[PDB]
């Protein structure tokens, strides 16, 4: 069956057929669609307490070895054959199975060109792979990520990289780090109500303080590393601040955009995810890629929720403030996000406009349905926060579709762990 | 059942419970959400050659009756319990039924704020309704729309209405009108193959010239009404310009804009969808409301496939039209945005900008989950063609489902409609 789908902007018409080997899970249905929420219940992976069932896993791993060896140019029907049968053999007798180094290689790219958030996708096929499978304790992690870190910021040409941490077992012997990102700032709520720092970091800085960090009470404080290995209770590891790779924000116009002293991350890394792969489960796996302008600008320093900035700059440039109708909030948001692009590109760092990254991937998408015809694809987190008339992507039909391997939510780690 | 939404900028959260009365009749499903879709087969309400069959009618007839009574702050038992028995009465006996005064304006009212997609959806209690059911000739819808204009007009300060045609029999005595919008300007298709004027309204122009219109061949010319009576063949009918109220485009600072010699019609009227109540559909019933700036500032003038004037501007305003990075189309876009507003406010012309907009909107979502515990929200058409993440509705979680009253979507009349 075919699904057609156009771009407004261009005419251009897609034939979509991959939503066929499409899993029918899903938050939504025929009589409310549930798109709009942030973390569905059909994106999340939960915890277990007992391994997967041998019977059912099966019949998902021979499904994952087709699509691996699918990938190939040439047909190694001889290895193909042979592999297949050695991971049979592997479930039954052990109630599982492991996957060969490239394999996983393969994998990860594949859960990233399947994650229909991700707008960067047009570099799926460029990610370092790190094999941490062999790590057994939190230390080991923390010198495995120090690494990754070390390898992604690459002296600001950021570079996108993965750490693969051992595969979920029976669910009790869980590697995870319960951080949201590998590096994010501390948010503190402050005496008289007021909150300094990020916001949204407020309950995760919290819990890094009932596990003994103490607070520096400043409103750009990198948080530490809060490492969980198999199943354990997890031990903080302060990042060493010559890995963590900053900005400092600054208008090329406005000087004292300066005195407004702010500053982020160059390395934007999704840490708190679970990887996917023809049925085994990865709940540590931290992935990285380069910032996109919006991100910060848009996202970080406007939300209300976040830094929230907008108010002052519009005093700054001397704008209506009060006159909603006089667009101050829109000019104010520009320039703001002009100052970060601008200050990245002073600084030697890799970052890309959301302009940009919108047309590349419009192309990586026209790829897609050549490739597989299909392209998954969540237009309300694709449309970046501006502008989003004025990208192609705003005009481009999408659907939307788990596949696999495949990179899902999990519970918050604190949510549902049991101390010792 | 509740469900849980939650609005990340506040914090807020709501409990919906009135997607239970909504119909399960939706394009999307638990295997793939078709959100993202402009015009989903869910949403539209094709044609009939044959009356609504009164056993399934009835229930539906019913349906709305006690909707309609429900809504009185003291109960009417005696008129509630005389309308229902009328009505049944009324079904098999005519094979149909008439809806009341009171009833049609209610449920105009009603059907607006079922629309998932209107922003605007704060003013649906103001609206002043037409009652043309009675009208019978092409040339009397003519004269009900142009009394319609006139008062919706107002002398710049608009308002909203809505004028309700008769309802549809049996299929074949449709009483529509086939223009998109009652205004709206022409697209003519070049000998240089270059297109002149609003390209997306291109075919209906083309239709207007093989039905006798002859083309004016300028930029801002507005097309004749199409008007279809009793299924009859349509009829053209040019409104008396003096009720096509413009305003002039031109920025406050840059004087260079006025020449661009832009300009816009005042009234956002639409008239090819189709009102469903209780059973019954009208798919002549055109209404309007007032402009958005964005509408106008970032679709009509900056899409590609509309006027597309963003390179122009840009190059005017000096920017580096080249460099993607420079954000050179986002200052360009508000600025046009601010000319908008600006000329609206100068020209005294009801105008109102997104910010403004979506607050309005928040509050009217909160008074939705006060009033009956639930607000159905598209948030995909809710969220401004730019600045997105400024507006509160971009951080709203919301549900999208399908209530009575209820706007649905028709198929192009000329693309079914049997010619005489
Ligand atoms: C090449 C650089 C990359 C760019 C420019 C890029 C950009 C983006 C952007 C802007 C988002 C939205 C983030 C948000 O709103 O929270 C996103 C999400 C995502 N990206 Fe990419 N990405 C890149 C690399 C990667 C890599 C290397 C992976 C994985 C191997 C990846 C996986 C994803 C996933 C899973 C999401 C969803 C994250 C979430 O739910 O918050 N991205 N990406
Ligand atoms: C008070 C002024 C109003 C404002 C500011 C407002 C604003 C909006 C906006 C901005 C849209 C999006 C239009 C588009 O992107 O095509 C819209 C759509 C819609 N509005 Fe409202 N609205 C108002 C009045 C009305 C009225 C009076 C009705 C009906 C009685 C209404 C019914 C709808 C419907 C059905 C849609 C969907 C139209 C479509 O599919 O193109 N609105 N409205
Ligand atoms: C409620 C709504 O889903 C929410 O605000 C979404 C919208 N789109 C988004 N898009 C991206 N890329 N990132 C986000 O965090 C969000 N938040
Ligand atoms: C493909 C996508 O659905 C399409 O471009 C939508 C997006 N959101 C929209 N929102 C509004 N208000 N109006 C539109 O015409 C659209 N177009």
């Amino acid at each position: 069956r075919h699904v057609r789908i156009k771009n407004w902007g261009s005419g251009m018409t897609f034939q979509d057929t991959l939503h066929h080997k499409a899993k029918g899970i899903l938050t939504c249905r025929s009589k409310s669609c549930l798109g709009s929420i942030m973390t569905p219940k059909s994106l999340t992976r939960g915890p277990r307490d007992k391994p997967t069932p041998p019977d059912e896993l099966l019949p998902q791993a021979i499904e994952f070895v087709n699509q691996y060896y699918g990938s190939f140019k040439e047909a190694k029907i001889e290895e193909h054959l042979a592999r297949v049968e050695a991971v049979t053999k592997e479930i039954e007798t052990t109630g599982t199975y492991q996957l060969t180094g490239d394999e996983l290689i393969f994998a990860t790219k594949q859960a990233w060109r399947n994650a229909p958030r991700c707008i960067g996708r047009i570099q799926w096929s460029n990610l370092q792979v790190f094999d941490a499978r062999s790590c057994s304790t939190a230390r080991e992690m923390f010198e495995h990520i120090c690494r990754h870190v070390r390898y992604s910021t690459n002296n600001g040409n950021i570079r996108s990289a993965i750490t693969v941490f051992p595969q979920r077992s029976d669910g009790k012997h869980d590697f995870r780090v319960w951080n949201a990102q590998l590096i994010r700032y501390a948010g503190y709520q402050m005496p008289d109500g007021s909150i300094r720092g990020d916001p949204a970091n407020v309950e995760f800085t919290q819990l890094c303080i009932d596990l003994g960090w103490k607070p520096k009470y400043g409103r750009f404080d990198v948080v530490p590393l809060v490492l969980q290995a198999n199943g354990r209770d997890p031990e903080l590891f302060e990042i060493p601040p010559d890995l963590v790779l900053e900005v400092a924000m600054e208008h090329p116009k406005y000087e004292w955009f300066r005195e407004l002293e702010l500053k982020w991350y160059a390395l934007p890394a999704v840490a708190n995810m679970l990887l996917e792969v023809g049925g085994l489960e990865f709940p540590g796996c931290p992935f990285n890629g380069w910032y996109m302008g919006t991100e910060i600008g848009v996202r970080d320093f406007c939300d209300v929720q976040r830094y929230n900035i907008l108010e002052e700059v519009g005093r700054r440039m001397g704008l209506e403030t009060h006159k909603l109708a006089s667009l101050w909030k829109d000019q104010a948001v520009v320039e703001i996000n002009i100052a970060v692009l601008h200050s990245f590109q002073k600084q030697n760092v890799t970052i890309m406009d959301h302009h940009s990254a919108a047309e590349s991937f419009m192309k990586y998408m026209q790829n897609e349905y050549r490739s597989r015809g299909g392209c998954p694809a969540d237009w309300i987190w694709l449309v970046p926060p501006m502008s989003g008339s004025i990208t192609p992507v705003f005009h481009q039909e999408m659907l939307n579709y788990v596949l696999s391997p495949f990179y899902y939510y999990q519970v918050e780690a604190w949510k549902t762990h049991v101390w010792q």
